[PDB]
Formats: C-alpha cells, sequence, structure tokens
C-alpha cells in the first residue's frame, strides 16, 4: 500500500514505559518524551523495499530494509539489534528484533496505515507497548 509520505507526530502513549523497561533512567526519559513529540518520519516505499527517516529536532538517523530480509539497526535505547520485518496484513508489517551481544528486554516494532490515513507505529519491550499515531504533513 502507500506507506510513502512525510509523517508528523499527533499522539504518544507509553513511552516513557517503555524506556523505563529499557533502563533509562527518570530524567533521561522525560527529555526523551519531549522530544517525541517532535518525532517525524519519512518513509519511502517501492514494492517490500523501505526507506525510512525518523527524526526529532537535534537527531536523525534512517532505516533501509527489505521486507524478509535481515537487516541491522538499534533499539529504541540504542543498543544495535538484528531485524526482520514480515506483513501481517495489507497494510501493517511487524518487525522482530535480538540483541547481537549482551541480553536485555525482548523488543519490537510495528507500523500500520490505516484507512482514516493515520500511520500507527508501536514499540515493544517484554510487556510494554508504546503507540504513536501520525498524520501526513
Ligand atoms: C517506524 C519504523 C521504524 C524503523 C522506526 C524506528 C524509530 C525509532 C527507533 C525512533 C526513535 C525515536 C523516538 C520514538 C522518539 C525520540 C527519538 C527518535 C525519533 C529516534
Amino acid at each position: 500500500p502507500n506507506f510513502s509520505g512525510n509523517w508528523k507526530i499527533i499522539r504518544s502513549e507509553n513511552f516513557e514505559e517503555l524506556l523505563k523497561v529499557l533502563g533509562v533512567n527518570v530524567m533521561l526519559r522525560k527529555i526523551a518524551v519531549a522530544a517525541a513529540s517532535k518525532y517525524a518520519v519519512e518513509i519511502k516505499q517501492e514494492g517490500d523495499t523501505f526507506y525510512i527517516k525518523v527524526s526529532t529536532t537535534v537527531y536523525t538517523t534512517e532505516i533501509n530494509f527489505k521486507v524478509g530480509e535481515e537487516f541491522e539497526e538499534q533499539t529504541v535505547d540504542g543498543r544495535p539489534c538484528k531485524s526482520l520485518v514480515k506483513w501481517e496484513s495489507e497494510n501493517k508489517m511487524v518487525c522482530e528484533q535480538k540483541l547481537l551481544k549482551g541480553e536485555g528486554p525482548k523488543t519490537s516494532w510495528t507500523k500500520e496505515l490505516t484507512n482514516d490515513g493515520e500511520l500507527i507505529e508501536t514499540m515493544t519491550a517484554d510487556d510494554v507497548v508504546c503507540t504513536q499515531v501520525f498524520v501526513r504533513e
């Protein structure tokens, strides 16, 4: 479908609770929550190949992958992982991650296009699910 677009966050839920699972201390969590209110996602999708640029006010990175082929990225708290994206439905993809070194919570993310034109991203650490909602800019 059409994940392609420039997406601006309109809602962020449970992000602090996710970072807490990930071991981030309280005051860095609060500043990161503030940073998540400026979270923007730029997506270019060509077939099952995705170019995704995620950014806040002072930081930007790119995540490029093809559905079904392993790649390397980082968890949201910054630890390197191996990742594999698969479709779950026409408009939703799920990414499973595996830490490259050491241990830690089981992390994953998802992206979904709703039939209202919203992008819904979730991020998971063990038990805790962060949900962020975007609209096209
Ligand atoms: C939606 C798909 C992918 C691959 C996105 C991954 C996004 C992140 C690891 C984003 C982290 C951020 C959050 C949620 C808010 C503060 C700072 C970032 C923008 C880096």
